[PDB]
């Protein structure tokens, strides 16, 4: 369960 979900828009 990686950081899949870290990527609310700011992870770019």
């Amino acid at each position: 369960h990686p950081l899949k979900q870290y990527w609310w828009r700011p992870s770019i």
